[PDB]
């Protein structure tokens, strides 16, 4: 239900239901509020979405999907989208991801540009963004 689910604070775009926080928490305990609402921390996988979601951070800081995973440390997406470097190296801020203080093993959203992405330590609190696909 369209209407229900967006009366609850969500966002409706492109098919998929959004949830901007208005409390922060450390990344997976914002992974955790996410999954208690059939959602998941949210992935980025094209300019408009990323788009939508920088504009409707407003220069705020949100925990995404962004996380390091298997043996090498790769970037990965929390609600299994494959990852793909190529596509997503125009996101990141220039200069980042830097690992600063070999501890940054998260990412967010954190300047308000189509150039947006930060990394940082997972257990640091920010609001957070959770996504969910509409499913008819
Ligand atoms: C606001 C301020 O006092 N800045 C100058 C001191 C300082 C320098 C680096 C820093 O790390 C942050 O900024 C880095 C980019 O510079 C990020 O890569 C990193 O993930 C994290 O977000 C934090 C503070
Ligand atoms: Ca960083
Ligand atoms: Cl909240």
């Amino acid at each position: 239900d369209i209407l229900q689910v967006v009366s609850q604070g969500w966002k409706y775009f492109k098919g998929n239901f959004y949830y901007f926080s208005l409390i922060p928490k450390t990344w997976y305990s914002a992974e955790q509020f996410c999954v208690s609402r059939n959602s998941h921390l949210t992935s980025v996988t094209s300019e408009s979405e990323q788009e939508f979601l920088y504009k409707t951070a407003g220069g705020l800081i949100y925990w995404i999907g962004l996380t390091k995973a298997g043996m090498e440390g790769d970037w990965s997406w929390v609600d299994d989208t494959p990852f793909n470097k190529v596509q997503s190296a125009r996101f990141w801020i220039p200069g980042e991801p830097n690992n600063a203080g070999n501890n940054e093993h998260c990412g967010n959203i954190k300047a308000p540009s189509l150039q947006a992405w930060n990394d940082a330590p997972c257990d640091k609190t920010f609001l957070f963004i959770c996504k969910r696909p509409y499913v008819p």
